Order: C-alpha cells, then sequence, then structure tokens
C-alpha cells in the first residue's frame, strides 16, 4: 500500500506526541522514522512506517536539517501536523543497521 513517491499524511498530536521517533540528520542521512509507538497517532494513521524519510513538516523542509532542527520543527508543528514522507527502507537500513 505504501508508494515509492512522497506522500502526505495528517496526524493529530496527543498525550504521547505524534507517536514516532526520529534518527538521522547527519552526514548523508536525512530525517528517518526509527520507531512508531503502538496506539499513537502515527500508528493509527496506518500511513507512516519505520524507514520513512520525513521531507517536510507542514511547510518546514527537513531534507537538509540536523536532528535537533527536525525535533524542534516537529515539537512546534502544532496539534494538526501534515507530514510529507517518502519510504526508503533500504537506505534506512544502510545508515541504521
Amino acid at each position: 500500500d505504501i508508494p515509492r513517491e512522497p506522500r502526505r499524511i495528517v496526524i493529530h498530536r496527543g498525550s504521547t506526541g505524534l507517536g514516532f521517533n526520529i534518527v538521522g540528520g547527519e552526514g548523508g542521512e536525512g530525517i528517518f522514522i526509527s520507531f512508531i509507538l503502538a496506539g499513537g497517532p502515527a500508528d493509527l494513521s496506518g500511513e507512516l512506517r519505520k524507514g520513512d524519510q520525513i521531507l517536510s513538516v507542514n511547510g518546514v523542509d527537513l531534507r537538509n536539517a540536523s536532528h535537533e532542527q527536525a525535533a524542534i520543527a516537529l515539537k512546534n508543528a502544532g496539534q494538526t501536523v501534515t507530514i510529507i514522507a517518502q519510504y526508503k527502507p533500504e537506505e534506512y537500513s544502510r545508515f541504521e543497521a
């Protein structure tokens, strides 16, 4: 169900944040989802995966952003957050395995 090209995914922040954690933002590695919280917003969308690269959070481009810049952008993105994600599990595994 997950396409190759970037996709838009809307999620609502809750008491466990957006329901995922991130790695990367250094060297050749962009911002990747490393963990999806069971029952959290990202999981309930059914539309975000470990190994997704986050390209944008709302309008904030994360393609050339450090980890802390990405974490701040995600923290400050509000209650309703539109993530542009692109699924890159092989690249994720190269950097993280």
